[PDB]
């Protein structure tokens, strides 16, 4: 209803500008009213998408010199993503009390038992928990991560895709590929991982989405030195009308940005 | 109301940094009740002072250097005027279906009987809807411009110059104005209809009122190089007392910035 | 409720960036209900916070050569003070008509016999109106400034004190401190005064305060080339935790930031 304004926006400053003060009428709505877990939820992806799209994204496209303010906003979006993790997490909690002490146990069956609870009603959640702390680890330096925070995140992303492979055109099946593409193999990480992680999400996103076409150039491209398809692959992205698509057209056009960026920048991916 | 704390508002910056989330709210509210006329006229008198206010005028202090980001400031002001004309525009169409299409027909015949259609009622809509594609219109290359567009725009204020010759203290003379003086006489324009537009303005401005002086030096003392009046008509627009006037308090710091630039840019204007 | 999303926050941009429209929304309630004085002083307190916080601290982060750009924000935030000092005497003016008249008059009589009718109940509006206008005379010009208004604020701090030594862990006591070490004077300051003010401050203030700290050091080791002590106090002030702090995180950080600076520059202080 209310959110149709914000993600058919073409106009990225309005957006900027007026998220923070909404972000912090469902943080509190949801604190007055614990266990909705409907506002556990959107609180949560609200600070998830915002902290990548209005934090992360512009610290990226600082110059070198100013590394530091770079520095500093990555720090911030980590702690966005998982304060905004922690939220959705809350969802979970409501629904199955002792989840938190369960999921994050570090023991693997304490987690596989946890999660064999869920349903198909939690995967929204568990895609957000888990691509929030995804989120934050590709921010944290390598040395100083938790392997466990880690491991559940990621866990609750593939019982997402076991309880619904189709989910929002294979939204999870994305940020697997991104996971294992870039992980190391010691956290789980690893390119046929990622491959397979591609080819279900092709099945079911839209010609419409730039996201896939990007995480293709970006995950898979760079590291196997494919630049030829790295190009394609943004032109494909590129190609896309934002005018046309049937909805969502703010973060089409986010990822649109991204992709641009990511041509003129080919030079620091390739030899 | 609520318009008051900002209408008497001293602080640009306070004003700035709220009024993003107050379009996003209108503009929700508008779409979930599309035949609130009145929703629909306020949502889109927002942008367009928006428009002009925030994203415009900040962008014309910007250093010769900085053309790129004014461009591009400009770029977006343009679309935001045209987002406020479409949806004034809406409040028309509610009152009289098939209103835009015969409008933006091209041909007179259906325009002039269209607009025999309106009343009082309507000279609020029509001064905004004529005001947002006129401002939109002066940051198109002329090139590029629809004068089927700016032709309707502008027999829309001139019918609510007929029908309510003293609206809001002759604020559609002053548009007018402003367009008559500054378009291409292919687009309408001309000198003399300028000055008989700005001779009505005299009769019903307000002597608290800085941007009928502010009119008077930028768009007819500088086509016809009398810096004389260009000084005394801005030395008049700044004499005004902030403190001192019934309303909007807001709008004359507003203009009296713009003519303090103009004052000190003369030598830009003169030779 | 709502402002525990604000006082345990701990990211100053999402603050910043969402109170704008806070203010705007207290203060068109205000408007709308004079008479409410818990709105009165809300909206007060709200302006002077943010003025501090949001307008004055980031002027003093400021590099010598903006200058320029300092002294606005400056004049900017004096005005907030001011703005917030008399939405908050509003309170007062309600609950005693003919207040203002009063406790302005440059009568001492006059001025003690109403400060007479207060009560313990006022006290917290006694504090947020004397310390808005102390805020302000901090930022104005020695030779500019209105002995009768500051000497009103000061007494209406010092009536608070008889009334409600205790008042928000000596918050009172503080301010006090900071004005009369820092007053010439011939505007009532002085040191003996100001130690006293903070000899009380220590018998109410939290161990997780970092502000008594801060002022110990700002406004007593200074002027009294005390730079042992002063490099104490503020690293006592910082080895505050604010994750552990029971409430106010944000002012927390806040203040931190603000005994870091002090550190780097304590070569501008001591000699």
């Amino acid at each position: 209803d209310f959110t149709r304004v914000f993600t058919e926006e073409d106009d990225l400053d309005l957006v900027a500008q007026s998220l923070p003060l909404v972000l912090k009428v469902y943080e509190a709505l949801h604190l007055q009213n614990p266990a909705h877990r409907g506002l556990s939820l959107a609180v949560g992806r609200l600070y998830i998408m915002y902290a990548n799209a209005f934090v992360q994204t512009p610290a990226q496209y600082l110059p070198e010199d100013e590394f530091e303010a770079q520095n500093e906003a990555y720090s911030r979006a980590r702690k966005l993503y998982l304060r905004g993790a922690r939220y959705a997490l809350s969802s979970l909690e409501t629904a199955y009390p002792g989840f938190t002490r369960e999921v994050f146990s570090g023991d693997e069956q304490r987690l596989h038992k946890v999660l064999s609870r869920c349903t198909r009603v939690d995967v929204g959640t568990l895609y957000w928990v888990g691509t929030g702390y995804v989120a934050a680890f590709a921010l944290t330096p390598l040395g100083s991560a938790l392997p466990d925070t880690v491991h559940a995140a990621v866990m609750m992303l593939e019982r997402a895709c076991d309880l619904w492979p189709s989910y929002q055109e294979g939204a999870v099946w994305n940020v697997l590929t991104k996971f294992y593409a870039a992980a190391p193999e010691s956290f789980g990480g690893g390119m046929e991982k990622a491959h397979t992680a591609f080819e279900h999400l092709t099945r079911y996103c839209s010609a419409h989405d730039p996201d896939h076409h990007i995480t293709y150039a970006d995950a898979l491209c760079i590291p196997l030195n494919n630049r030829a398809g790295f190009d394609e692959a943004l032109d494909r992205a590129l190609a896309i009308d934002p005018e046309s698509v049937p909805h969502n057209k703010l973060l089409v056009i986010l990822s649109q940005k991204r992709a641009r960026w990511l041509k003129a920048h080919v030079q620091d991916f390739f030899l």
